[PDB]
């Protein structure tokens, strides 16, 4: 990403367009979007014992 100079000379007309594409830091985006997933592991008390 750097600046530059455009110099145009002569009869006529045209269109200039400049687009930058890059990696932008995430906007606190959670990869677990749309899902509230909860996992719990616990030893069994005495219900089996």
């Amino acid at each position: 990403n750097e600046g530059f100079t455009v110099t145009a000379e002569g009869k006529g007309q045209g269109t200039l367009s400049v687009v930058t594409m890059y990696h932008a830091k995430a906007k606190d985006q959670l990869t677990c979007n749309k899902f509230d997933l909860k996992v719990t592991i616990k030893p069994a008390p005495e219900t089996e014992k």
